[PDB]
């Protein structure tokens, strides 16, 4: 049972997104900021199962890097899912708005947090299917938390998705590891679009041909090596999230290890005599 919140305790203050709206608001239980997702009159049976299913999933979880469920409004209409407020919004937009503003150690710490959340989910037998920086939220302590929970409602996003999931719909924690590799590239590039302007068909062709994303600028060699191992075609060869967490924790605890950078391939020549 999730916590049932009375609507008098919830003050919607401003629209912060869509998913039928997501609000920033306050929750009285002194008041605390929350995110508030609503479900309007006329919702179908499937919408209700998906909506409360998302809450039911999140209520089973208790981890630092997983968005916390404060409670639900289900006895009154419109129904609401109330979650912890993440002041800095989605990670992809956050990185793009803060280009170059963080240390390599901060960026890798963000990835460690995401990986710890994903290790928790996988161990809990939850396959995310839509892991991407756009679905990771950032708070005012720079902590990154996996969000976007549900079933059929979360989705395919081709350039984040593992080949076996594209080709025959096999979604597992190992296809989430592939996605996590893409998220590593997103973070280290401050939110560049994976595969830039290649079309979805061109991306799948490139992957099948063996091509992989090139090294980000200023990227520790150990970090590029780890994301490349996330992108092994053979599922069984990919690291598990336990391995990823272990490696990232060891790199962070010996931070001089991150000063060794992978070579960056320039896509431009500048010659000055
Ligand atoms: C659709 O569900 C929401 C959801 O569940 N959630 C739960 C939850 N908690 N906290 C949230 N914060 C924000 O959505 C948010 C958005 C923009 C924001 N500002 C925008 C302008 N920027 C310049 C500064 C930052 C600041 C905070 C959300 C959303 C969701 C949204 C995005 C990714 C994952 C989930």
């Amino acid at each position: 049972f999730t916590t049932e919140i009375h609507p008098s305790c919830v003050t919607r203050q401003k629209v912060i997104g869509a998913g039928g709206e997501v609000y920033k608001g306050m929750l009285k239980t002194k008041e605390v900021p929350v995110a508030i997702k609503t479900l309007k009159a006329g919702y179908t049976e499937k919408q209700r199962v998906d909506f409360l299913g998302e809450a039911g999933i999140m209520g089973q979880f208790s981890h630092h890097n997983i968005i916390r469920l404060e409670g639900v409004i289900s006895k009154y209409k419109p129904m609401m899912i109330i979650t912890e407020y993440m002041e800095n919004g989605a990670l992809d937009k956050f990185l793009r708005e803060k280009d170059g503003e963080f240390s390599v150690l901060q960026l890798v710490g963000m990835l460690r947090g995401i990986a710890a959340g994903m290790k928790y989910l996988a161990n809990m037998n939850y396959v995310h299917r839509d892991l991407a920086a756009r679905n990771i939220l950032v708070n005012s302590n720079l902590v990154c938390k996996v969000s976007d929970f549900g079933l059929s409602r979360v989705l395919i996003p081709i350039r984040w998705t593992a080949p076996e999931a594209i080709s025959y719909r096999k979604f597992t924690s190992a296809s989430d590891v592939w996605s996590f590799g893409i998220v590593m590239w997103e973070v280290m590039t401050y939110g560049e679009r994976p595969y830039w302007e290649l079309s979805n068909h061109e991306v799948m062709k490139a992957i099948n041909d063996g091509f992989r994303l090139p090294t980000p600028m200023d990227c520790p060699s150990a970090i590029y090596q780890l994301m490349m191992q996330c992108w092994q075609q053979e599922r069984a060869r990919r690291p598990k999230f336990a391995d990823i967490v272990s490696i990232l924790d060891k790199l962070i605890r010996a931070p001089d290890s991150l000063k060794t950078l992978a070579d960056f391939d320039p896509r431009v020549s500048i010659r000055l005599p």
